[PDB]
């Protein structure tokens, strides 16, 4: 018989509530601007202006009673702590005396980091993608990164999640040494140096707090007053949508490898260990951690770092330190996490460390079956191909030759089996190895015709320089192009070429291109012919599957080629 209690959405945060504290509106180091909390802080007000207001009220969840309290006159605050995220209808009752009253019912949301308030994304994927009966045992993985949300505008609900087992989200950084961060810009720098105030070296960070989780993105119902937004409540949303889909944070990358090459100190990986224990216990989504080394011994962003004596025994290390971690995690939450890396597939890189022992720790082995040539230089060559191409001289592709001056190979070539067959030879278990697809191109301009040493192959000719070209033809940075770019504005409907260029495709390499002889500009790439070499060659050595780098460059094709491959 008291008034049923009114509640006053606006004085209770239009009831959203969370277990993770978020700074939205602010910049700040990590530790100052996400705060994960066991309880989540409750606090609705409501009102009774007629009638009486009686002496105690109850609020309900779903019908189960999880508080109580005095009212207070015609206006009362119920604050109280929960510990389960989630939605609920909550009713909120009014007593005395002469009976109870309940409110109409309205919904409470409290979040919580493995999405358990949110439903399942709706998705907004490029029809070209098509649909698959794909064995589930085989990893198709891709690569989503951060900042494809700015210029890229590629967003989570534009992945085709059906066609994915593992999306891999790049990049997270290690507080410490990132001088070639500054290679990106300096905002980059600057967002990196902001992330690590007040946070210890070798702890990881969110690199963009505001594409994390601060932005909001109307396609999800983000508004205001929503208490995680940006990709990180998209992914969540992603998880509640696919519950078998594995988000992976990739830590490292080209760009954000250096502090690695501390971690020949114990202390220091012992630092990064519990860091990550820490950060996958405030973002419960993730289910794993990827480590992308570039690169154990040297040869990455960094001329002046790298120790091919040590190495590789702190890489192995560190992935046995981060299994004893993620053991931890899967007692304490009855999940199972993964532990995976990308690594480089040139000899000089797998000679660095010994992946028979590394690998028992982990579940997979991404090796980086791409980047083999490339605009930093003028030698023209395929740069993700399976085998030797035609351009190799006698005695390149096994590496006892010399080159076109004289000089000693002092190794095989670059090409996805040499890479394969050492890992391989070194005792790495096939079924751990996932072999990667480019879903872009490299490429230069002049050359010519005249640069070719066999006319028929413009892997043979020299180059001026790198390509260069417009966002709109998916150029982001000279000497890279998007898939999409290269299908639209080089290769056309037919995949023959358009736009003065011709298409080719070196048969025993496995490896397109697409060559204009007016500009020289060439472009190495993977398209749907050597996407399906790749696959039949994991088949039938019995690889793990196969991984993508980036989602946001492909059309459709490059996903659907990998689908098809592994029929
Ligand atoms: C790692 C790679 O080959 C892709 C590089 C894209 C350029 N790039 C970044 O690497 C990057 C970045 N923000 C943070 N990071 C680590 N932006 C904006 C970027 O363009
Ligand atoms: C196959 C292998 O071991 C590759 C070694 C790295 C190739 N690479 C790059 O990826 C690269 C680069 N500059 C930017 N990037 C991304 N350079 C000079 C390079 O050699």
């Amino acid at each position: 018989a008291p008034t049923a209690p009114s509640i006053d959405m606006y004085g209770s945060n239009n009831l959203q509530f969370s277990k993770i504290e978020l700074a939205m509106e602010t910049t700040s180091g990590y530790n100052d601007m996400v705060k994960y909390h066991e309880l989540a802080k409750i606090k609705v007000k409501f009102n009774q202006w007629s009638g009486t207001s009686g002496d105690t009220y109850n609020v309900y969840f779903d019908g189960v009673k999880v508080a109580t309290g005095a009212i207070t006159g015609s206006q009362t605050t119920a604050s109280f702590e929960y510990g389960q995220g989630g939605l609920y209808q909550m009713e909120i009752e009014a007593c005395d005396a002469t009976g109870c009253s309940k409110s109409a019912p309205v919904e409470i949301t409290i979040a919580d980091t493995d999405g358990s308030h949110l439903k399942p994304l709706t998705m907004n994927v490029d029809p070209n993608n098509k649909s698959y009966n794909t064995d589930p045992s085989i990893v198709m993985g891709t690569y989503f990164v951060e900042w494809g949300i700015y210029g890229r505008d590629y967003t989570v609900d534009n992945m085709p999640v059906d066609n994915l087992t593992h999306i891999l989200y790049g990049f997270i950084p290690i507080c410490g040494p990132n001088e070639s961060v500054k290679s990106v810009g300096g905002n980059s720098f600057n967002a990196l140096q902001t992330a690590c105030r007040g946070v210890n070296d070798y702890e990881v960070v969110i690199h963009d707090p505001w594409a994390a989780y601060q932005k909001s993105f109307p396609q999800a119902g983000h508004e205001y007053s929503t208490p995680i937004k940006g990709n990180y409540a998209m992914l969540m949303a992603l998880k509640q949508r696919n519950p078998d889909l594995k988000i992976i944070p990739s830590i490292g990358g080209w760009t954000l490898s250096d502090p690695f090459y501390d971690f020949v100190d114990k202390k220091n990986r012992d630092t990064f260990v519990a860091s990550v224990k820490k950060f996958l216990k405030t973002w419960k989504f993730y289910d794993g951690v990827d480590i992308d080394w570039e690169f154990p011994g040297g040869g990455g962003a960094a001329a002046d770092k790298g120790d091919p004596v040590n190495d590789g025994p702190a890489y192995i290390a560190l992935m046995r330190e981060l299994r004893v971690m993620l053991d931890e995690l899967e007692a304490e939450t009855g999940r199972t996490y993964e532990l995976t890396s990308a690594i480089g597939v040139g000899y000089d890189k797998i000679e660095d460390v010994d992946y028979a022992d590394a690998v028992q720790y982990m579940d997979y082995i991404f090796a980086m079956t791409y980047d083999f040539y490339g605009g930093w230089n003028n030698v023209p060559g395929h740069q993700t191909a399976l085998y030797c191409g035609s351009f190799m001289r006698p005695g390149q592709c096994d590496g006892g030759g010399v080159d076109e001056n004289g000089e000693p190979y002092k190794g095989p070539a670059y090409t996805a089996d040499n890479g394969i067959q050492l890992l391989l030879a070194q005792g790495v278990p096939a079924n751990k190895l996932v072999l990667g697809t480019a879903m872009y191109g490299r490429g230069w301009e002049g050359v010519t015709p005249d640069t070719l040493t066999d006319p028929n192959d413009p892997m043979t000719g020299t180059a001026t320089g790198k390509l260069k070209g417009s966002t709109a033809q998916g150029v982001w940075e000279d000497g890279v192009i998007d898939y999409k770019g290269i299908k639209s504005f080089m290769l056309g409907a037919n995949n023959t070429g358009i736009n003065g260029f011709e298409y080719g495709y070196d048969a025993q390499a496995e490896a397109p291109w697409v060559w204009n002889r007016s500009t020289g500009e060439l472009i190495t790439f993977d398209d749907h012919r050597s996407v399906l070499a790749k696959g039949n060659y994991a088949k039938s050595l019995g690889l793990a599957g196969l991984f993508s780098w980036e989602i946001d460059a492909d059309n459709g094709d490059i996903l659907n080629a990998m689908h098809e491959g592994m029929a």
